Formats: structure tokens, C-alpha cells, sequence
């Protein structure tokens, strides 16, 4: 499933994202827009055997399980496959691990280097919050 830009953030409000830990929602917004294009269904093989999934591209070397990641943790406690699915909220439960894990919103690399710094609010220009 692809999320329009609005729809995204009204479902990313809906499950408390906006300003959780000083972050506010145009961040997430931002990180979901160069993590995967708002395609809830993107994966990303590593060279290192790990695999990124879902709207927030999830790592399966520690926090997801897909089986085939060999030093791999499951953090969140979830199939990997789970963070592909139409509903946000495994990927945000489990996003908000991450950002709580000592680096903010740095263990994104896409919101990083495009959203790091700049003016995020304009990701939620025209959506009715």
C-alpha cells in the first residue's frame, strides 16, 4: 500500500508520533518519504545479509525477524513481515523503539540526509491534523 502524503501523517498523528521524543511529526513524515517513498511494502536487501522493511525501512539484523539475518536480534519482537502491512502500527511501535535507542532519529540514514536540519514542517503543509 502507498500512503498520499496527508493520509500518512494523519495515521503517523493518530498512533503518537508527532513530537515524540522533541521530533515532530513533519520529521517522520520526512524519514518515511526517503525511507520508502510512502509504500508500506519496500525492502531493501544489505550487503551485510540484513534486510530493511516496511514505510520506516526496520532492520532485520536487530530489530525484526525474517529468518535469514544471521547475528540477528528481534527487539521488537516481530516477523519482519509484520512491518509490511497496510496498518502503520507494528513499524511505529517498533519505530518507536528505535528512536529511544541512543541515537534519535540518526538510525534512519534517508531522514538524515534529507530531512536533518531543514524545514520538515513543509511534509505537512495542506493536511488537516
Amino acid at each position: 500500500k502507498v500512503f498520499g502524503r496527508c493520509e500518512l501523517a494523519a495515521a503517523m498523528k493518530r498512533h503518537g508520533l508527532d513530537n515524540y521524543r522533541g521530533y515532530s511529526l513533519g520529521n517522520w513524515v520526512c524519514a518515511a518519504k526517503f525511507e520508502s517513498n510512502f509504500n508500506t511494502q519496500a525492502t531493501n536487501r544489505n550487503t551485510d545479509g540484513s534486510t530493511d522493511y516496511g514505510i520506516l525501512q526496520i532492520n532485520s539484523r536487530w530489530w525484526c525477524n525474517d529468518g535469514r539475518t544471521p547475528g540477528s536480534r528481534n527487539l521488537c519482537n516481530i516477523p519482519c513481515s509484520a512491518l509490511l502491512s497496510s496498518d502503520i502500527t507494528a513499524s511505529v511501535n517498533c519505530a518507536k523503539k528505535i528512536v529511544s535507542d541512543g541515537n534519535g532519529m540518526n538510525a534512519w540514514v534517508a531522514w538524515r540526509n534529507r530531512c536533518k536540519g531543514t524545514d520538515v514542517q513543509a511534509w505537512i503543509r495542506g493536511c488537516r491534523l
